[PDB]
């Protein structure tokens, strides 16, 4: 679980995604695993805007912050689950670390900001749906 608060906005994984989230719909991207919903209250989180490779991200399962290298955004084949079919997942970046389902939603973050959230893993890689190229989530 985990979400990026923007300005108005909430950004989560689409799979993990509320009623609230869908009652309160901005934009959704099922081939990104993406959903943004508005918000009452004020969010002060800063998105990075870069092309920075390393950064550090959360791992719930772990308790822990971890640095990592991780690939630039791209289209990365991702295996069936209950929330989508096989398919090729756009906006990707891997890195070799550890994840379990339940970390999806960990902050990736650089020194510029916010990059991204986790979004896929398995066998020590985890992948992590960016964010910077949503440049609307600042205006
Ligand atoms: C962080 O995720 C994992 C980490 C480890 C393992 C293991 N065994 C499995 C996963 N899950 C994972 O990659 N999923 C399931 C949820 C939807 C994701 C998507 N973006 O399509 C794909
Ligand atoms: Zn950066």
């Amino acid at each position: 679980s985990g979400a990026i608060y923007v300005g108005n906005y909430r950004v989560v994984n689409r799979h993990l995604a509320t009623h609230n989230d869908w009652a309160n719909l901005v934009w959704e991207d099922s081939s990104r695993d993406l959903l943004v919903s508005s918000t009452t209250a004020q969010g002060c989180d800063t998105i990075a805007r870069c092309d920075c490779q390393t950064g550090v991200y959360y791992c719930s399962s772990r308790r822990k912050h971890y640095p990592v290298s991780f690939s630039k955004p791209s289209l990365i084949f991702v295996e069936a689950s209950e929330y989508y079919p096989a398919r090729y997942q756009s906006h990707l970046m891997l890195a070799v670390g550890h994840s379990e389902p339940g970390d999806c939603g960990g902050i990736l973050r650089c020194q510029h900001g916010v990059v991204g959230i986790v979004s896929t893993g398995g066998n020590g890689l985890v992948g992590f749906a960016d964010v910077r190229d949503l440049l609307w989530l600042d205006e």
